[PDB]
């Protein structure tokens, strides 16, 4: 789709057999999701919570659909105020910035 | 122009007479950008910061000029780890998420 920036770009995202939405946020390079469970083997992985650094997983080749649109790659699962698709699940859909 | 997502998505901006970089981020709502002189009237704004709630200046019908695109926006001048160009002026751009 073509995504135009007048309200927060939101998402339908299908991922771990359940629906949810995240931001496209091309100010991030890691794609994080909360309250999802993942299967099989991850990646310690260390990001910036409330109070100092949370120990969190990386998840990678993991198959995610974002509006309809299935690509693989990594996903961090951990504590965010808000679901967010970063630049490297972007880059695996084609995503570009147009004006 | 067509900006892809494999790296950080910068631009050249120029405002108040100067040259700087930015990142075009759709998580942002408001563009911010450190240690530039804007001319003329600003209303003060709080923003979240690191120790405080950080006492910044809005600036409103700022010209601005990304990658040579000329539009006029509001700009946020204070402390930030990046410069910020947010969904606010990527709007005034006619900017567009497309995959």
């Amino acid at each position: 789709p073509q995504i135009t920036l007048w309200k927060r770009p939101f998402v339908t995202v299908k991922i771990g057999g359940q629906i949810t939405e995240a931001l496209l946020d091309t100010g991030a390079d890691d794609t994080i999701i909360e309250n999802i469970s993942l299967p099989g083997r991850w990646k310690p992985k260390i990001i910036q919570g409330i109070g100092g650094f949370l120990k969190v997983r990386q998840y990678d080749q993991i198959p995610i659909e974002i509006e309809g649109h299935k690509v693989i790659g990594s996903v961090v699962v951990g504590p965010t105020p808000v679901n967010v698709i970063g630049r490297n699940v972007m880059s695996q859909l084609g995503a570009t910035l147009n004006f």
